C-alpha cells in the first residue's frame, strides 16, 4: 500500500544513513552512503535547520526521528537519535 511503500522506502534510506555514519570511509563507493554523508555534513553546516526551515535538514531530521523510534538503541551512532530518544 502507498503508506507501506513510503515507510519501507524511508526504511531502505534509514538503512543508507545508519551504514553511511558508520562508514569512515570517504572512499566508499556507495551513491547513498556518499548522498547520505553530504546531506549530514550540510545539515551540521546548516545551522538554519528546521529554524530557518531547510528542506534538507527537516529530512535528516524525520529521518533521524522515524530511526529513533524503530532504533532502541540509546548507543546509536546516527546523530539526532539519542537526543530525540532523550527528548
Ligand atoms: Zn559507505
Ligand atoms: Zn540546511
Ligand atoms: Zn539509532
Amino acid at each position: 500500500s502507498p503508506q507501506e511503500s513510503r515507510r519501507l522506502s524511508i526504511q531502505r534510506c534509514i538503512q543508507s544513513l545508519v551504514h553511511a555514519c558508520q562508514c569512515r570511509n570517504a572512499n566508499c563507493s556507495l551513491p547513498s552512503c556518499q548522498k547520505m554523508k553530504r546531506v549530514v555534513q550540510h545539515t551540521k553546516g546548516c545551522k538554519r535547520k528546521t529554524n530557518g526551515g531547510c528542506p534538507v535538514c527537516k529530512q535528516l531530521i524525520a529521518l533521524c526521528c522515524y530511526h529513533a523510534k524503530h532504533c532502541q538503541e540509546n548507543k546509536c551512532p546516527v546523530p539526532f537519535c539519542l537526543n530525540i530518544k532523550h527528548k
